[PDB]
């Protein structure tokens, strides 16, 4: 891929964060805290899962960013509609306004309904995410493996502004405390 030149500087939106998340001062890193982080509730916060949105909204053009997932056991990454459900239980699917991949229990899967098995030979430490709004494309790249393609959602029906989407995952195991980090341009 030669998508690097559409690089955008993403920052995390604290107001959307689940109340257990800790976002760094520079708004470029997020991790699971071991308790509630002492913020008020609001209608934007994801209540059931350790999720947060980027501050940026995209309604046109080509955008690219990279996320560090080093030593995590579980996470979700991609984009979503600005209008996605925040409260209660839901599945990550294009029908619900999400275009995502994840790691869970030693397998990588794309968030289709039902989910799609991914074929990754080199476990990634950094993921590249490419959005072409007009084309209806979301693609994922393995930066650890020389940028190899992981997955392409095509024929996407965005149906609204898009936001960068993050899930740091649960830490029931004690092996998933590490942060998601937005990597420098
Ligand atoms: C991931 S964890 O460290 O096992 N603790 C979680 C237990 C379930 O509730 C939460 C999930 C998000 C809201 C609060 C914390």
């Amino acid at each position: 891929h030669h998508h690097h030149h559409h690089m955008v500087h993403i920052t995390l939106d604290r107001n959307t964060a689940n109340s257990w998340l800790i976002i760094s001062k520079d708004r470029r890193q997020v991790r699971m805290g071991d308790t509630h982080q002492n913020v008020s509730d609001n209608k934007e916060r994801f209540s059931n899962y350790p999720m947060v949105l980027g501050a940026q909204r995209f309604s046109s053009g080509k955008m690219y960013w990279e996320v560090d997932v080093t030593q995590k056991e579980a996470w979700d990454l991609g984009v979503c509609r600005d209008s996605v459900q925040r409260k209660g239980q839901f599945s990550l699917s294009p029908e619900n306004g999400f275009w995502t991949i994840w790691l869970w229990q030693d397998s990588y899967e794309a968030g289709t309904s039902p989910q799609t098995t991914l074929h990754i030979q080199v476990p990634p430490c950094q993921i590249g995410i490419f959005v072409d709004y007009e084309a209806g494309v979301v693609s994922f790249y393995n930066i650890t493996d020389h940028g190899s393609l992981i997955y392409t959602f095509s024929e996407c029906v965005f149906a609204g502004p898009l936001r960068p989407f993050f899930n740091v995952g649960f830490n029931y195991s004690g092996g998933n405390a590490a942060p998601l980090k937005l990597c420098p341009l």
